[PDB]
């Protein structure tokens, strides 16, 4: 019960290679969640960015034979170009090379050391460079390296692992087991979906070793943040990386989305801790185990929710998001990725199924419906009519429209965007059945009063559904509201989740001779 900036993040992505889907997916989920809270009238800060340090990224820049500084800048430019083309509404793009971020990392590091949670030790064990992840012997197995020779690989990811024996600064993660366990249990929604929350607990129950938070300077090709007070060591890319969330919460951003100052105290901008960390299933441990343990050591507040979707947010496997968005449309693609993907990789991403959902749901259910209630043939006055008396059937439909907001609200807040969309379209399917059942095209001649009632209900249903769909279909929801003639003030705010927010007499927006909202793609 504290009014605060709703702070939602994506992961920051390794810039070892171009952006692809998945990066786009993760950022989409972050964008949608942020958008939904904006239509509720809440303050929002959506964060995304790039993870530019590390052995991975340094060695990727070597293979392209160019400077780390030049390489990280260039790939990051590609991430921004991509995210702008994607038409998101993110508030800030962060980069771990940012000088103010570096400052926050060092500040955090010192905090951890002053608390006595960092000591000089050794790590002697396996490491996946591609994952920047330490692994116990039970998490590797036999495999083949890039030359076809025998080697070891992560069971997590199948990437090549190498044995590391280094004197590192070690963090006392073992000491935080009992407090994390308390945290998971006191806050049973803090990790979503449930079966990933159960995975985290089982792992932490088993026992936690201490974590290596530094590495030898040479190993990282001097591409990392120096450990404060020890120039021989660099900060573990993951500590560095996770700290972006804290950095983001402390950056004042200007008109153009550029940082202009870093604040001393996170309370100043009221963002920290994150309300939702959006992540892929591949990085759960860093966020649900390491991250909270660091925060507990530093006396910082823990995030409210971590949601981990069913995608490998990096290095999976030809599905270009821009080329698909130019083919099928931008809101349609976003709708398709959000509708087809629950909390699994079991989704069907063929063109066949993209067309089935476009035509099936977007066109026949949403599109057809929007036309009917604006059609000059049916809505002959091009206005919102005054409803007459309601039948029990009218009420049954109206009831669905009234209950829809609270239900979609809960789903968005889980967060489960698929279930929110499904819940909206269930109401859309019902409105269409109602209209088929009522044949308003016939009512124009036979019963004008009954038409008034039918058409009003259809308009409000289309408005309320379109409102709750506006985070998924941002550009199209604007086109729909324009057709319905909905004033700007009524496109936002929980006030306008209520039935009858737009008054009768409201005039529809101007039409165009060959206009179509969602265009049917031939199979
Ligand atoms: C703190 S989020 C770091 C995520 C990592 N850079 C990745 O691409 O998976």
């Amino acid at each position: 019960k504290v009014e605060k900036v709703f702070f939602v993040t994506s992961p920051i992505y390794y810039v070892n290679a171009a952006p692809h889907i998945g990066h786009v997916y993760s950022t989409l989920i972050t964008d949608v969640i942020g958008r939904y809270h904006r239509v509720k009238g809440e303050r929002v800060f959506a964060l995304t960015g790039t993870d530019e340090h590390g052995q991975k990224v340094a060695e990727a820049a070597k293979q392209k034979q160019v400077s780390p500084y030049d390489f990280t800048t260039a790939v990051a430019g590609e991430f921004k170009k991509c995210f702008e083309q994607m038409d998101y509404s993110i508030d800030y793009f962060i980069r771990t090379t940012n000088e103010q971020h570096k400052a926050v990392v060092k500040e955090l590091w010192t905090k951890l050391e002053q608390k006595g949670d960092i000591y000089l030790g050794r790590y002697e064990g396996w490491y996946s460079i591609s994952d920047e992840s330490f692994l116990t012997p039970q998490n590797i197995t036999d495999g083949v390296d890039k030359d076809g020779n025998p080697c070891k690989v992560s069971l997590e990811s199948g990437h090549v692992v190498t044995w590391v024996s280094e004197e590192n600064y070690m963090f006392r993660l073992s000491a935080f087991r009992e407090r994390l366990l308390e945290w998971y249990h006191a806050n049973p929604g803090c990790i979503v979906p449930e079966f990933r929350r159960r995975e985290v607990i089982r792992a932490v129950e088993k026992g936690l070793p201490d974590l290596s938070v530094s590495r030898a300077r040479a190993t990282l090709h001097n591409w990392a943040i120096p450990v404060p007070g020890n120039p021989d060591h660099c900060v573990y890319v993951w500590l560095d990386a996770l700290t972006n969330y804290l950095t983001g919460s402390r950056l004042r951003v200007d008109e153009s989305g550029k940082e202009v100052s870093l604040v001393d105290d996170f309370n100043e901008l009221e963002r920290f801790p994150a309300d939702v960390h959006v992540i892929g299933k591949d990085i759960l441990k860093f966020h649900a185990i390491y991250w909270p343990a660091f925060l507990l050591s530093a006396g910082l507040p823990l995030p409210k929710k971590i949601v981990a979707h069913g995608w490998w947010t990096k290095d999976r496997k030809v599905f270009d998001p821009v080329e698909k968005a130019e083919e099928f449309g931008y809101d349609a693609l976003k709708y398709f990725l959000l509708r087809e993907s629950g909390f699994s990789d079991d989704g069907d991403y063929s063109d066949k199924n993209m067309i089935a959902r476009l035509n099936g749901e977007l066109a026949d259910t949403l599109g057809n419906l929007v036309m009917r209630c604006t059609s000059a043939k049916i809505n002959v006055n091009g206005e919102w009519p005054s409803p007459a008396a309601y039948t029990e059937e009218d009420e049954s439909l109206i009831q669905l429209i009234k209950d829809l907001p609270g239900t979609a609200d809960h789903y968005y807040l889980i967060p489960d965007i698929q279930k929110a969309i499904i819940a909206v379209f269930d109401v859309l399917r019902a409105i269409n059945a109602y209209v088929t059942d009522m044949a308003p095209w016939k009512l124009v001649k036979t019963d004008p009063e009954r038409l008034r009632t039918v058409l009003y209900i259809t308009l409000e249903g289309v408005r309320v559904t379109t409102l709750l769909l506006s985070p998924i279909l941002p550009r199209k929801s604007v086109v729909i509201f324009d057709m319905l003639g909905v004033p700007e003030v009524h496109r936002k705010g929980i006030e306008n989740f209520e039935f009858g927010a737009v008054p009768p007499g409201t005039r529809l927006g101007p039409a165009v001779e060959g206009e179509v909202l969602f265009s049917k793609r031939s199979t």
